[PDB]
């Protein structure tokens, strides 16, 4: 039984889980809980961080004793699963578009993370006003790149379609208004939400839209 | 004639340039300068940013009219060049270790960037203290992973060796002391610095260890 380990957060792990659900691959979900308020300690992880044989101990991690796989980097994990299930590029031309979108998606995660995890309230407002300036342009870039395609690379679904759903959804829940004039991307999310196994996943009583981030974060973090 | 476009900083562009020098590929370096103090305007870039036909306009970017390549994501760019010059994995097993190291290297960049660019003074101090706490453990992980290997993956150099060089060097310049319990990595930097074409590149009258970061940054922004 392959094992995916992560916090009880959508976070970075959700794209991987969406891919797994889509591809029908069975896995055990190993979840870690933070400690109580007001410090939300990571003892649950830190007591085991070095006992799993991981080279670069981190969450998330992916372990498959049967295939001798033991990894710990989100993008490395998802690319590995994508390669296995044929959800990668088939030309160098496709691979370029895909890896750009991958990296554009990760860029959105870093700009969102640097704000949502900000401790100072005054700095949070500066970071947010600043984000509200930056994000429309990124979403328009994505809409343009997508055009009238069903998925980001065409009518074939790729691993970055799952990486883009999660981050776009998180942003959506942060501020609907950012999508007020982006029906193209809202239509795209709805297309993904209607893939059978995704519908199944989002319907599960395990699934909840929040928490997205850790309990120490200003946005998300709170069921 | 391929064009690589970046600021006149080492930042995310340097790994790509180290690879290009190593592989003997000819390129034009298109550099952008910041404005005068104390605003350091980005006009040189922003005047032109959306007029280059890039899908996700950003620095760095890579353009090759001849092969119809036009990209804007550092990891995507370097992987593209790696694929073309055979500096990628030769099994899925190698590719896993490579992409882990890639992502571990990018993790180091995001930790150091979130600190060196910190707009607040109190948070900068906390982030620097947090960094000093986090980093020894990461470097030790890298030293262990490397062991008695000449390069990070083994005896064949890959693109993630150039990624790892740059970020380890930047960290070295930030605080030597961080390498006290992981001295294996200083030998590794020396091995990289002695590859013929790298030696050539680092010996150039155009090469300087600083500036690493932009001039608005709290560390690394001064030649
Ligand atoms: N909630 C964040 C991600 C949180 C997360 O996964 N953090 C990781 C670091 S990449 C972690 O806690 N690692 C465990 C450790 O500290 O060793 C998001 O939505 O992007
Ligand atoms: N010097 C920083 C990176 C600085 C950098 O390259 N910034 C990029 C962000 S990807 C930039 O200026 N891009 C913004 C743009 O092109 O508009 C480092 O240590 O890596």
């Amino acid at each position: 039984a392959p094992i995916l380990g992560y916090w009880k957060l959508r976070g970075l792990g959700e794209p991987i889980r969406l891919l797994l659900a889509h591809t029908g691959q069975e896995y055990e979900m190993k979840e870690y809980s933070f400690g109580p308020e007001p410090d939300y300690d990571k003892s649950e992880w830190l007591d085991e961080k070095f006992n799993l044989g991981l080279d670069f101990p981190n969450l998330p991690y992916y372990i498959d004793e049967e295939e001798g796989v033991k990894m710990t980097q989100t993008v490395a994990i998802i690319r590995y699963l994508a390669r296995k299930h044929g959800l990668v590029g088939e030309s160098d031309e496709e691979t370029i578009k895909i890896e750009m979108v991958e990296q554009q998606a990760i860029e959105l995660i870093f700009t969102c993370t640097r704000t949502w995890y900000c401790r100072d309230d005054d700095l949070f407002d500066k970071l947010k006003e600043e984000m509200m300036t930056i994000l429309p342009g990124k979403l328009i870039g994505l809409a343009k790149f997508l055009g009238e395609n069903q998925y980001i690379i065409g009518d074939r679904i790729t691993y970055v379609d799952f990486m883009l759903y999660s981050i776009l959804d998180y942003i959506r829940l942060f501020e609907e208004s950012l999508f007020d004039e982006a029906s193209s991307l809202k239509d795209y999310l709805t297309r993904i939400e209607s893939l059978p196994e995704i519908e199944k996943y989002l319907s599960s009583d395990d699934f909840k839209r929040f928490p997205i981030t850790g309990p120490m974060a200003k946005f998300g973090g709170s069921s």
